[PDB]
């Protein structure tokens, strides 16, 4: 079983696994059901941006999305992740389609990592940043329906010659490097992680959603995890 | 009257001003008397590091002090800081001795701010990076007893030509540029800061510590603020 | 007399300066007769971007101009640095309009510049980033007739209310800390900035251009510098 | 075949393959006969620091090697790597030891890689750096005789345990994500590289040398490579 931490945006409201009556941001703790939500107004067609922070000094995770309306929502909860994820991760975008469909399209992609030890600095550190993607990109790991270089964008999710997005499809994109998470003998680890997406909806009720995630280092899509689960967890419990 | 927010490094307890019985971090919010502190083993005559963390999103300021020996000391607390700061402030460091004394010697300073805004990025940002001090360093607004160059390195508080220590004595550095901390228009607005810093005492009872601040853009040293007013604010209240 | 350093988008050719029969990129080294210029073809109305860089190893000063259409112009030119410009250094952007005019509007504007001493590392280091430019924008310091915040970008030299280019205009903007840019005891310094710029004309021939440079710190604009002198030189020495 | 393209700090002179009368700084582009060199005084046994540069601009290539007391030497070459190297490459760090022998001790390296497109920015970059390494780095692809974790270092070449360097030795330690170093539409692309190193012999002369090199993604140790030919190049071609 991997180990995942991550941060949705939940476009569609399935109240049979916990989640709210209205799409929303959310943070989940190894499990596909939120520690903590927000209510979200998602704006069909329209650029968003999502950034997500955390530091184990304050050890808290935070994550906004906002457009350029104005709109934005924050989320955030207390948590420890020395005490949940491994010392060494991957870093990645999940997104699926349901019954119901969405485009699910990553326009850029930026992430910076820090570890400072009880050696007193000797600091490592990693950061990228996509602000298009190649046809082929080598840096990413492409898993599910996921595909990179239409219209310099990243399409986490199967979408058809003409645009239109397709049903109960999932698909992840992952740095290729690992990262060094945490240290027991580290005195501080920061991250945080921006990407801007666009989803589209022809039809009623666009699904799932979108979620950026941390997991153990071999994580692969686990089987029948498409629609509500997010290419993330294997089950709601 | 300046408008002060700091994270005191507090070597001298003055226990009349709400100071612990132990000398502490801790979080002042236009006050001496902080709004939350944490006991802080002070290891005299080594070299330790202090970070700095916030972001507009979790709103929680963080810090956290620590040595190579593995010891360190951190405190947070939940603050939204566009109620409390004007929008362009300028960051410093300060430090002072009172009726007792200690060298406080910068090694090194390091710090990032940024503005991601409600167009959607177009992020500002500033960061920068001080290893060593040379003896006109034009980058530094040097304030009171504060001289740099001596060893490569910022010395805030006066200390004679054989490196002792003197009472009394108060110094800040600021640096040179205005920083733009938050705006009504800001998604988000993040910033951390950290430096490296050697308290050393001949005598009894080092005092009274250094601090990191972030104040109005004309702000100067308060008079009489010397010993346990860290150089910082002009009364006890 | 200021020293000064510039890279310039020269849109007007004075062949009487030794300027080039047409539009050209330019690197000036404490003159404004080109030490070596490259042909550009300027895309009136279009949005250009510019990159320019240095290191201390090298010793060689590059520029690139591009638009989105893919045309782009390069110059470099071997230089030691460190024989030309004073230790310390501000970094700006100059523009002018003489009998001829242009709008010189900068939509972004960012800088990094690095010294490595004899220290091994113990490196300095200062970065900013504009993308939007407030109508108060403390960091910057405003000469001639530049201004910020119209549109969220800085204006350069004199536009009317209507968006309507005036002649014999010339601004400039600094940021507003000096920078550290070499040391006789730096193993290397480096720098590069880049910025955005839209320049516009209703009229004939646009004149007569916009340039980054650094210059002594309290350089000041040079009297009747308007025109071809590009705000940067008091004759065509 | 590999394509490599490296710079050498060859602590041994094979006259023989066009190698200088002295240790030197060497520039290797797909062979192991040096493009340009310069004369280099290496210290046994003391730490020495290695930058790297270059820019898409320029189109020059820089290296210099420094150590705390002030010694420095730096080579630079003019080059269009756009000619040289795949679109794709990754980085790395190799050494060797020949019939003379030293420890090849990496104590840290970092490195910055950016590509600002034909799409005017949307800039794509990577950067790690490392001033520790652990005995499991799962971020670092090692090969031949390369280990982690030995205080804290990288040691490319075999050492026993009392800390004796082992003759006819091969390692070397390659980033574990691709990097894209170029691409036809690309305005600018530019790097840099940093690494600190400590060799030691105890015997007579030390060799063979460590080198920074970019090659292939699929760049495996050619055969026969340790001693002179540095675990870059199967000839001296
Ligand atoms: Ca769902
Ligand atoms: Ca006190
Ligand atoms: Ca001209
Ligand atoms: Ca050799
Ligand atoms: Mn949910
Ligand atoms: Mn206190
Ligand atoms: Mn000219
Ligand atoms: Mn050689």
């Amino acid at each position: 079983a991997d180990t995942i931490v991550a941060v949705e945006l939940d476009t569609y409201p399935n109240t049979d696994i916990g989640d709210p009556s209205y799409p929303h941001i959310g943070i989940d703790i190894k499990s596909v059901r939120s520690k903590k939500t927000a209510k979200w107004n998602m704006q069909n067609g329209k650029v968003g941006t999502a950034h997500i922070i955390y530091n184990s000094v304050g050890k808290r995770l935070s994550a906004v999305v906002s457009y350029p309306n104005g709109d934005s929502a924050t989320v955030s909860y207390d948590v420890d992740l020395d005490n949940v994820l491994p010392e060494w991760v991957r870093v990645g975008l999940s997104a699926t389609t349901g019954l119901y469909k969405e485009t699910n399209t990553i326009l850029s992609w930026s992430f910076t990592s820090k570890l400072k030890s009880n050696s007193t600095h000797e600091t490592n550190a990693l950061h990228f940043m996509f602000n298009q993607f190649s046809k082929d990109q080598k840096d990413l790991i492409l898993q599910g329906d996921a595909t990179t270089g239409r219209d310099g964008n990243l399409e986490l999710t199967r979408v058809s010659s003409n645009g239109s997005p397709q049903g109960s499809s999932v698909g992840r994109a992952l740095f290729y490097a690992p990262v060094h998470i945490w240290e027991s003998s580290a005195v501080v680890a920061s991250f945080d992680a921006t990407f801007t997406f666009l989803i589209k909806s022809s039809d009623s009720h666009p699904a799932d959603g979108i979620a950026f995630f941390i997991s153990n280092i071999d994580s692969s899509i686990p089987s029948g995890s498409t629609g509500r689960l997010l290419g993330l967890f294997p089950d709601a419990n």
